């Protein structure tokens, strides 16, 4: 089975949900969960700063992106592909991309489209590992991305 996906899918969805509601869900990791949970706390500790030092633009984009529905939810693979895949690869701008993905995440929450949130993790999860999974493996993966952002 494709494990760095199935990975990839468990760190970003639970990134993105705990984001949006404010609660971490206390259900065990999958496969890799030591990993994953340092992932996560990782996440926390970066992806937080981050929608904060560049608030400014993420709220511009999230603006520029109008999102009101599904049909919305579902444009911004084209735009993620369009920005994040063409270009170089590095663990900031992998950060910067899940990072705005859960603030968009805590948008659909304040327009009660709280199910997309899911749906939306996995569109994230398709962009960057089927088109930087190369790179991914020659980085060492989420262990790469813990040991990258050690304290
Ligand atoms: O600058 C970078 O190194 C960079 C790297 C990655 C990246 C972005 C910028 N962007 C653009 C920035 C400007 C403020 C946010 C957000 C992105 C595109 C827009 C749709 C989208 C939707 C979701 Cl769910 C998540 C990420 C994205 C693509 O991920």
């Amino acid at each position: 089975e494709d494990e760095l996906y199935r990975q990839s899918l468990e760190i970003i969805s639970r990134y993105l949900r705990e984001q949006a509601t404010g609660a971490k869900d206390t259900k065990p990791m999958g496969r890799s969960g030591a990993t994953s949970r340092k992932a996560l706390e990782t996440l926390r500790r970066v992806g937080d700063g981050v929608q904060r030092n560049h608030e400014t633009a993420f709220q511009g984009m999230l603006r520029k992106l109008d999102i009101k529905n599904e049909d919305d939810v579902k444009s911004l693979s084209r735009v993620m592909i369009h920005v994040f895949s063409d270009g170089v690869t590095n663990w900031g701008r992998i950060v910067t991309l899940i990072s705005f993905g859960a603030f968009v995440a805590k948008h659909l929450k304040t327009i009660n489209q709280e199910s997309c949130i899911e749906p939306l993790a996995e569109s994230i999860t398709d962009v960057l590992v089927r088109t930087k999974r190369d790179w991914l493996v020659k980085q060492r993966g989420w262990d790469g991305f813990v040991e990258f952002f050690h304290v």
